[PDB]
């Protein structure tokens, strides 16, 4: 029916190289306690079985789909029945139930050591002694840490660590060219961990008409050229497609994807423009580059939307013939004209002329009823531009650093419960977005913004339902879509909370605080900054502004003397003294 060899097909289709790096991240996702030795050869071996194949595709076992031959490789381990237990028991269910046995013993988050990042000397002269057993030994530590990452998505990323390895272990300053490097596609890495956790609890937890909108949106937006009907053939396929790729399998979801690439790429002429450069790539890239493919021209003069759905006399029954169509060409007419704004809001938008709509089409006069419904998108669209306008002139004002103070400041008061190392990472992490994003013009502020807020977002979500401390922030995780950031946004000062007890040892400083990297430096300034707030939260600006401000001076001196490890502890007990005072 199709391919009479399954693993010849892909072996030519990949190459060796990438066929061996994708064989290895599938085993260490599946089979994650195992020692890297053990990867090695059931990569090898599967690889020589490969071979056999593409010499002779009517050769011994070539006639096997992956999955069985998948299977297969995972029951062959004899330690799997000690070490992985009950999973060893889906051996003994024959195809397709192994496979979907297999699929639900995958460990969400395992047991394993945070891996320590060794120091750029004995990076790269590992990396040349043997530069392919220390970029797939950190490929299988990753993949057995990030089960469900996209094993394609993982091979992109350990493609770019390399380059960041072979450019920056031959210059003056290593570490000054690849510490930056992995810090940035290592919170790259993390970002996209996190939309792809996000994405599909999300298709799940609003539902897959929420989901479906959201895709219509952005669709429109990404290919402004095509018709609707092609928009919603594209809305269709893709929901096919992240419903069996959230689901777990990686065969099943890699040829969803490379069919839905190969559609697109023939089909270009009424899609989009923007799509030489991905189709021209491999099938692995194909849909990885489409992915992230800049929007294309909006068609030129496009006439109001005001005329289809406020002045034609049929948009009321247009509409009830087929609400959510018409709710979705309502979307896709308004998006296409506005890659200036964030999905969400697309929808504020669109369930706001829903609301409309069933009001005013019961009236007498609907027309009469709902020609100001335009009128009401507007101030849903000023809102979160505004909060970003204002939010980047601070960034602007304060640069990164200062700026990621006054975000602590902000969220300590507002919900003092959190955890202080929690309330640090999330305060720096909402800088970084201002970073990135801030440098976009108004035109591309807003997209930005979501695409790094809605992880981070989520990301304090899934944080905050393990540990709860705050039923404000259970309200807005357990909202719609379109209501989580405005819940945030909206979330006040706790003016219940009770001050923290006064403690000493938390606001003394040894002589460390200088012998430290500039970013641990700042940790234990911004740990203390929360821990002041949670102490004296009715602090004013001003008050915290003396205390941070003497505070600054107190390490400036400390830290120029002869003698530190004494004046921090003398010339600090009053600052503590002097501080307490002030405030209260
Ligand atoms: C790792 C992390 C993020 C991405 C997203 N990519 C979109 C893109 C656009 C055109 C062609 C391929 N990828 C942007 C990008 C930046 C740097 C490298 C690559 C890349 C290189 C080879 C294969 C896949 N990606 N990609 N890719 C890999
Ligand atoms: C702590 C950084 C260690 C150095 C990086 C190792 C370079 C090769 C790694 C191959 C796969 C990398 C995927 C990382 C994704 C993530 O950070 O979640
Ligand atoms: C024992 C064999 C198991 C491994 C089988 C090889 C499968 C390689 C991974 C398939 C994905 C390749 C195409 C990517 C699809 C896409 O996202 O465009
Ligand atoms: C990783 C995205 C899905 C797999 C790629 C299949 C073909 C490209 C799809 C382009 C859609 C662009 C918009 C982002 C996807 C979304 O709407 O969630
Ligand atoms: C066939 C494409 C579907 C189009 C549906 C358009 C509906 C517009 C309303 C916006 C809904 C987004 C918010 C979801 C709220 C919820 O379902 O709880
Ligand atoms: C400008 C980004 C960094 C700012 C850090 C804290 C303030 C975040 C709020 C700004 C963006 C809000 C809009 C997001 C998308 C939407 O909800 O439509
Ligand atoms: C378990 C973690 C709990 C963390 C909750 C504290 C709130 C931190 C800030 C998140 C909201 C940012 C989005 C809107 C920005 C704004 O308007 O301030
Ligand atoms: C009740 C008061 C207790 C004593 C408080 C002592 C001072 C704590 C200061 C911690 C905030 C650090 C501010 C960093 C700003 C900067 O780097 O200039
Ligand atoms: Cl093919
Ligand atoms: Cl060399
Ligand atoms: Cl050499
Ligand atoms: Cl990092
Ligand atoms: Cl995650
Ligand atoms: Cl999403
Ligand atoms: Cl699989
Ligand atoms: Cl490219
Ligand atoms: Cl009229
Ligand atoms: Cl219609
Ligand atoms: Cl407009
Ligand atoms: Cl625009
Ligand atoms: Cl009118
Ligand atoms: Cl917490
Ligand atoms: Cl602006
Ligand atoms: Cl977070
Ligand atoms: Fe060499
Ligand atoms: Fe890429
Ligand atoms: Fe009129
Ligand atoms: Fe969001
Ligand atoms: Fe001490």
């Amino acid at each position: 029916d199709a391919h009479k060899s399954e693993v010849a097909h892909r072996f030519k289709d990949l190459g060796e190289e990438n066929f061996k790096a994708l064989v290895l991240i599938a085993f260490a996702q599946y089979l994650q306690q195992c020692p890297f030795e053990d990867h090695v050869k059931l990569v090898n071996e599967v690889t020589e079985f490969a071979k056999t194949c593409v010499a002779d595709e009517s050769a011994e076992n070539c006639d096997k789909s992956l999955h069985t031959l998948f299977g297969d490789k995972l029951c062959t381990v004899a330690t799997l029945r000690e070490t992985y237990g009950e999973m060893a028991d889906c051996c003994a269910k024959q195809e397709p139930e192994r496979n979907e046995c297999f699929l639900q013993h995958k460990d969400d988050n395992p047991n394993l050591p945070r891996l320590v990042r060794p120091e750029v000397d004995v990076m790269c002269t590992a990396f040349h002694d043997n530069e392919e057993t220390f970029l797939k030994k950190y490929l299988y530590e990753i993949a057995r840490r990030h089960p469900y990452f996209y094993a394609p998505e993982l091979l992109f990323f350990a493609k770019r660590y390399k380059a960041a390895f072979t450019e920056c272990c031959q210059a003056a300053d290593k570490a000054a060219c690849l510490l930056p490097k992995l810090d940035e596609l290592r919170d790259e890495g993390k970002a996209s961990s996190a939309k792809q956790r996000l994405k599909c609890a999300s298709l799940q937890k609003f539902g897959e008409r929420a989901f479906k909108a959201w895709a219509v949106a952005r669709l429109s937006q990404r290919f402004p050229k095509a018709e609707f009907a092609e928009v919603s053939k594209l809305v269709t396929d893709l929901t096919k497609v992240h419903t069996e790729c959230c689901h777990g399998d990686l065969l099943e979801c890699a040829d969803d994807r490379a069919d839905l690439a190969k559609y697109i790429c023939e089909n270009q002429d009424s899609i989009s423009s923007k799509l030489k450069e991905c189709c021209e790539k491999p099938l692995l890239e194909k849909s990885h580059c489409i992915a992230e493919v800049e929007n294309d021209e909006m068609p030129a003069d496009l006439p109001s939307l005001a005329a289809d759905f406020v002045e034609s006399k049929d948009v009321c029954k247009n509409y009830a013939e087929a609400k959510d169509v018409f709710l979705g060409m309502f979307l896709y007419e308004y998006a296409r004209r506005h890659p200036d704004y964030s999905v969400v809001l697309l929808l504020r938008l669109a369930k706001t002329y829903e609301t409309t709509l069933e009001k005013c089409c019961a009236a007498a006069d609907p027309h009469e009823c709902y020609a100001k419904v335009f009128d009401e998108f507007k101030p849903l669209v000023e809102e979160p531009q505004n909060l970003i306008k204002q939010n980047c002139e601070l960034f602007e004002q304060l640069g990164e650093y200062k700026f990621q103070n006054a975000l602590l400041v902000r969220y300590t008061k507002k919900v003092p419960q959190v955890s202080t190392p929690t309330l640090v990472e999330v305060s720096r992490n909402l800088g970084k977005v201002g970073s990135k994003c801030c440098k976009h013009p108004e035109a591309k502020r807003m997209p930005c913004a979501e695409d790094y807020l809605s992880v981070v977002l989520n990301q304090l979500c899934v944080l905050h339902e393990k540990t709860p401390v705050s039923d404000r922030v259970t309200k807005c995780c357990t909202e719609s879509l379109v209501n989580r950031r405005p819940c945030f946004s909206a979330l006040e000062v706790d003016e219940t909370y009770v001050p923290k007890e006064f403690n000493a040892e938390t606001f003394t400083f040894h002589a460390d605080i200088c012998t430290l990297s500039e970013k641990e430096r700042q940790i234990k300034k911004q740990t203390a900054l929360v821990e002041l707030v949670k102490h004296k939260p009715k602090a004013t600006k001003e008050q915290l502004k003396a205390v941070m401000d003497d505070f600054a001076a107190f390490v400036e001196k400390c830290c120029k003397a002869d003698d530190k490890e004494t004046c921090f502890a003398e010339e600090g007990k009053k600052l503590v003294a002097a501080s307490q005072a002030a405030l209260g």
